[PDB]
This record gives C-alpha cells, structure tokens and sequence, in this order.
C-alpha cells in the first residue's frame, strides 16, 4: 500500500459547540481546520515548523482536497485525527487525514496534494527532500490522481452572494485560511437545503489566492444526481472573474 | 468580596492557529468562545444542561460585558478558563471569568450580566432560584459595569456591511453573541490592527441578529488621555435599530507586526 511505512501522526480533539454549526455538528471549516491542526502538529514535532520552512525560501500550498464522510463530528465528542504524509514526487506530495470517533471509527477521511511555493520568484518549485524526508513518505513516479471538481458555468438557478475577505480570515502565516472558504460555499446554499441534507463527499481545488480585503463573488448550481437519495452542488469562488477555488459536493437527502 | 462562597469551576484549553488572527494571538471571537465553554460545562457538570432551562420555557440571554486583558492567549498556549457564577438578583445573574496562562498569571478577566428571557412571550421574566442555586451564588444589590461610549456618528466613522451567515448560528438555534467580534475588530482596518493591542473591551447587547439579515458595523477610532493608547467606539444595527454597542481600549505598540 503507497505510504504504508509512512508515519502515523495522532492526537485528540474535544469538538466545542463554536467550532459546530446550528444542528450540533462539526462544519467544514471545523473538519479542515482539525486536519491542518494535526498536519501543523506533526511538522513542529519533527522541528518542520513554519519559521523553519520558511527559512529555505519556500512554502507549503495546498491545491486539491478529496473529503469521504462517513459522518461529521458531534458537539463534545473527542476525535482522533491521524495524519500521514504518505507519498511525494518532483513536484507534488501527497497527504492523508483520518478523522475518527473515540472507538477508532472513521467519521471522515481526506487525501490531499501540496506543492512547495517559493518566497521570492511565486512559483512551484522541486519539493526540498529535506522538508519531506523527516515524515517518511514514499517516493513515486505517479503521484495518486484526486477527481476533479465540476468546471463551473452558470445555470438558470445559479445562487450567487458576495463576501468580503475579513482580518479574522487571514491565520498566523499572514495568508487566508483555506478552511474559510467553506464559510462562503456553504453559506451560498440555503438554510432549508443545509438543514435536510447531509454530507457525503468534497472535492475541492485551489487555483489562485484570494486576498484580505478583496470582495470574493460566491456561486453554487444545486444539480440532480444518477445515485438515488443524493444531490450535487457545484461551486466557484472567484474575484474579479479569475476563478480562485472550485467544489464539488455530494449530499444525502434526509427523510424529514 | 461580591460571590465569594460561589463555586469555582476551571478547564485547560490549547489555543489553536485558527483560534488565532494573523499575529498569532487569540482573537477576541476565541476569548468569548472559551469563557463561554467554561460557563456551559460548569452547568452541564451541576445537571443544568440547554434542555432541562429550555424545559422551564426560559434561557439565559448575556445583556453585558466587561473584560479586562493584560494579554491575550499565544497560539499552542494552554491557558486555564476559570468560571463562578458569583451572584443574583430577582432578574439579573453576575457571573466572572478568569483566563489564565501556564503559570498562574492572569492574561483576561471578564465580569458579565445575564437576563431569562421567555421562550414564547420574548420578555425579561424573574430569575428561577433551582436554575442558579447549583452554582451556589450569594442573593443580592449588583455594581453597574463599566458602560461603553453612547456612540456618535461623524465625517470620518469607519462603516461597513456585514451579512449573518449560516455559520453564524451555533447549536441553540441562535446567532452566537462572540461572532459579533468578527464585525467589531474587521470594521477597523488591518494597518490599525497590526500595532495595536487590546487592553479592555465593554459590549452592551440591545437586540439579536437574525439569519438574513444585512447588519451594519460602524466604528470611530477616538484619542485617549491613557498614556501609549486609543480608543474605538463601535456600534451595530439592523435597519435604524441598535443590535450591540462596544468601546474598545487599545495600547498602541513602538512597530507593527509583520
């Protein structure tokens, strides 16, 4: 299996009524913020701290996210996030999350691929195999292919609403904190949509940065789905056009 | 001493990157959050859950807050959230909060007031003594906290419009009263922001926000007598009606923060 010898990064985490939304489940957000918390956690473990990456003129950015749920989270319950940095190419590594309940049953699974951003020229660069070595990771040729998500074009019911990068968007590395953007796609979407409807997978790529700020134009198309009892919405995030995000999410209707 | 014989109830709390803004430091959305955290496991512990109030058709709605910081919580701190429900009188509940570091020293100190307000009718009714007696908190009069500057608009008030999201209401079905933060501190801009600290903070709470309201957050950044510090008189409102009026001091610092 890619990334079976790979380390094994654990640790808990008690879900705060904050970090859930109105139906006493952990958002979206909350799932990415936990993920990026453990990934955080055993990067400073292994002296791969932010400070310390940035000192080789790099930086670590996310540009895809495949999120399989099973179930999210619930108020007071205590997690079990593992995280593994499970493969890495050239150009691209691959990493993986397990979010799961106090008997070890996964609640949520997320594979990702980063790439090493330079400081000075802004561009992608060779992964340093001294950022990578200390997680283990396998090296391979291919590096695992996440879906894509919907191109997005406009529909007849494309529900559009702005945004506005605020200061509590931008997190301690002087950048957006990606698990933000869920705040704008699922807000998009209708309190009656979100209320009977559960989640099932994201797909999700980064494709430009967006900015504090900078006015973020959200859209979603609430589109019929070939598996029955499910719907699929497509969403874009964009400024000015320039398409800065696009997802992909799979729901479950709910009886009543 | 004002609730001495009331219990005392602490956790420990790691402060996490995304409870933190840009400088590394625990937003004051995160402070509120925390205090709050504290005064619901304290009342989970004694058996006074959101259920069994709710089950008396009345809730505890926090009208006032006044929270005294010497400095707010690094990130990957482990800070300790200490809580009293210190005393009462027939319609309003005192309660303190305390957020200490590692150490002992204090880092925030929050004195609060809180009103039961009916589930059907929406009026201020008398406070139930089996919904307080479990905290252990002395019957009395209660000091009045310090107010916040009666804001006053002019030329050069700082406004701008924010939208009540989805996200914004937590598990009680109620838009959360610490996300009103997210508004205050983001209707300064980020150059005033980036040197400049908190030292206190007042928050009167007139009317609740809704879910699709539009609610416009207006700021008068003011000069203060207090040596190495500024004042911010804030104020939210729904439609020519005030939702919550805040005065924020601030101790402005030599250099920004990168």
């Amino acid at each position: 299996t890619l990334g079976a010898n790979a380390s094994l990064y654990s640790e808990q985490h008690r879900i705060t009524y904050y970090e859930c939304d109105r139906t006493g489940r952990a958002t979206l957000t909350t799932l990415i913020d936990i993920a990026v918390l453990a990934s955080e956690d055993q990067s400073d473990a292994l002296g791969l701290t932010t400070e310390m990456v940035q000192s080789h003129g790099v930086g670590w950015v996310v540009t895809q996210y495949a999120i399989d749920i099973t179930r999210m989270p619930r108020q007071d319950e205590v997690v079990t996030i593992a995280v593994r940095g499970s493969a890495y190419n050239p150009y691209f590594a691959y990493r993986e999350f397990w979010i799961r309940d106090a008997d070890g049953q996964q609640l949520a699974y997320i594979t990702s691929i980063w790439v090493m951003m330079s400081q000075t020229t802004r561009r992608i660069v060779k992964i340093l195999p001294e950022l990578v070595a200390p997680y283990q990771s396998e090296v391979v040729k291919r590096i695992p292919r996440l879906p894509r998500p919907i191109s997005f074009e406009a529909t007849d019911t494309t529900i559009t609403k702005p945004y506005h990068v605020r200061f509590f968007d931008i997190d301690p590395n002087r950048h957006v904190n990606n698990a933000h953007y869920f705040d704008w796609l699922v807000d998009t979407l209708p309190a009656t949509f979100l209320l009977q409807h559960d989640l099932v997978h994201v797909d999700v790529r980064y494709e430009n940065e967006v900015k504090y700020g900078q006015t973020v134009t959200a859209h979603a198309n609430i589109l019929p789905s070939e598996v029955a009892d499910q719907v699929t919405t497509s969403h874009l995030i964009e400024v000015d056009d320039e398409k800065c995000c696009e997802v992909t999410i799979q729901w479950r209707t709910l009886p009543e």
